[PDB]
């Protein structure tokens, strides 16, 4: 039932976010919330080009540094990859058919055009520092402990995608397919949006974060000063992805949009608390492999899940949920030149 | 059954356009098809923001306007709107749930955004030319003239759209939903992609390139200079848009790419024949409403509907299809100081 072009003449301003009628005409001379407009407006003037910065000498660099290094250097940069692998495509086939106001319409689009460039940047980095980018790639893929750590990111947009599938086919009720009951609960269907949503926003807040302060460790001593420089980039548009899903998030619970949304987020409170939890231990345990061959001077296990529990607490208060862990000052405060 | 990151490990240079393993890591390396990943760089590279042109002088030039021509240009902007509306959306919802290589994902998603500043370009020039740019972005769902292809243009995508999530849903097959039988044919849902991507063809090389004319036309008595400048950057990504579903409409009728949508475009072949003649008379149909008050220098109903089968012929050629008109040379040469 999701048309391209819905034929009914509907006053966007009064949609909610998502499940209202499809948007049809794109307009921006006024919006529901003025905010996503501005994040349009803010990632639009950040465009840049990957291929248009200077990796030549990160060939030498990465040649050079110690085999250990190479491992948590690479490895970071493969899980990189994977994020924005998925985060370039997810977005718009899990959201854009949900979507009801073409402001947010237009900035997941612009979000996942976004991701799509970090994508070309690290093919950018990948070839100009290893002989056979074949074998990387490929690892992303088969590399066990990648895939652990990003173990429920494209399972949950998998489901939501399937849901909207049967919804938009069948609509709401209590359906016969291929003699098996199948229910199709809106409610259902919007919890899980809205926790997919608060998991991208967990990938966003989190996940690229530890990453940052990888691919950073290695600018502190002043290598990779290519990869650095896109990296900064990259956490510039990243910064502005994750004030969209903490904005889109926490509208939700103000109850001015969707009032079933604000229910749900109340209601599913422990299930948004349970994945920051889950996401943190993940990115705590990817620690044991990326060091497995040995750790660096200012990066190592404990400084790692130091800066999870630091951040995750940061991202947590900024979304209304109780703070998992203890409190402390940020462990690598070096981060901040490198970060905005 | 779609997956937004295939875990199986494959070979992304085997795998069909559309309708294999979904892709999973997103690299620009290496690719099957390198026409993608040119026109993914040369888009880039055409980056335009809208707010940059000046459009101060269109407001006095739209109002000095004949009541007739305020007409013709305002309801060829509105159709533009349409298009790009539609276009900004549709690809990536109808195309992404079926690609099976990176750099056509990729490119389809680029193509995708660069009409949503298309949209954004014509929200620019709406507001700086009426007080009330309401009045216009709600004329567009209600139009009578304009809803007419609105319709035509969103079925195809709906349609393949909604046979593409019983496909993901239920497979191949014959099955029943609530009572009645329901058959799932990939052939059928390829016709149904092939047929698609026909109509993306002839709605980027034709119906566009008539609205070109309809704004140029303007721009040759040096009115509407504004609008000119951004309907010409338009033009250009156009060009490059209609250059991909060319290619990939011919990779999929030679058969160099998957056998079975040659079989299908053979088969249809007439059906495209007649879809493409359709098109051409709803544009030349729609002259009529444009001049129903009067014409302008440089344009009037037959001009423009022997512009409509000039182009009409030579795309048509373009994808292997026999021509509807007569031969003739361009009816407007003037409209090359203005295009690619
Ligand atoms: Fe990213
Ligand atoms: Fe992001
Ligand atoms: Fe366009
Ligand atoms: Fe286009
Ligand atoms: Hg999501
Ligand atoms: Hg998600
Ligand atoms: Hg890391
Ligand atoms: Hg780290
Ligand atoms: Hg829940
Ligand atoms: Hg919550
Ligand atoms: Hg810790
Ligand atoms: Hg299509
Ligand atoms: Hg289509
Ligand atoms: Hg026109
Ligand atoms: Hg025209
Ligand atoms: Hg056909
Ligand atoms: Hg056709
Ligand atoms: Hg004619």
């Amino acid at each position: 039932a999701y048309t391209t072009f819905s034929q009914t003449k509907n006053d966007q301003l009064k949609e909610p976010m998502f499940f209202g009628q499809p948007v049809n005409v794109a307009r921006y001379d006024q919006q529901k919330y003025d905010i996503f407009e501005k994040l349009i407006e803010k990632q639009l003037s950040f465009f840049w080009r990957p291929e248009e910065v200077d990796v030549s000498r990160d060939r030498i660099d990465y040649q050079a540094l110690p085999e250990h290094e190479k491992h948590i250097f690479i490895s970071n940069l493969k899980y990189q990859t994977l994020l924005d692998s998925i985060q370039g495509r997810s977005p718009n086939v899990a959201l854009l058919p949900l979507i009801s106001i073409p402001e947010l319409e237009t900035w997941v689009e612009t979000w996942a055009f976004s991701e799509t460039i970090h994508s070309r940047s690290y093919t950018h980095i990948i070839r100009n520092i290893v002989n056979d980018p074949s074998v990387v790639f490929d690892d992303i893929v088969t590399n066990e402990q990648i895939q652990k750590r990003a173990e429920g990111i494209s399972s949950y947009y998998d489901e939501l995608i399937e849901m909207t599938s049967y919804w938009h086919l069948l609509g709401e009720g209590t359906h016969t397919v291929n003699g098996k009951t199948v229910t199709v609960s809106l409610r259902e269907l919007k919890k899980k949006l809205y926790l997919c949503l608060m998991s991208v926003n967990a990938l966003e807040a989190i996940r690229f974060y530890v990453s940052f302060a990888c691919s950073f460790a290695f600018a502190e001593r002043e290598l990779m000063e290519g990869n650095a420089k896109i990296i900064r980039l990259i956490a510039r548009d990243e910064a502005l992805h994750l004030t969209g899903t903490q904005h889109m998030l926490n509208l939700l619970r103000s109850g001015a949009d969707d009032p079933e949304m604000a229910e749900i987020a109340e209601e599913c409170k422990q299930e948004c608390y349970d994945l920051f939890v889950q996401a943190a231990q993940q990115e705590k345990d990817w620690a044991d492999y990326l060091f497995r061959d040995g750790s660096m001077i200012g990066l190592n296990k404990d400084i790692l899940c130091q800066y999870v529990e630091y951040i995750t607490n940061i991202r947590m208060q900024a979304v209304g949920l109780d703070l998992p862990f203890n409190t402390r000052s940020n462990p690598i405060p070096w981060i901040n030149t490198w970060l905005v």
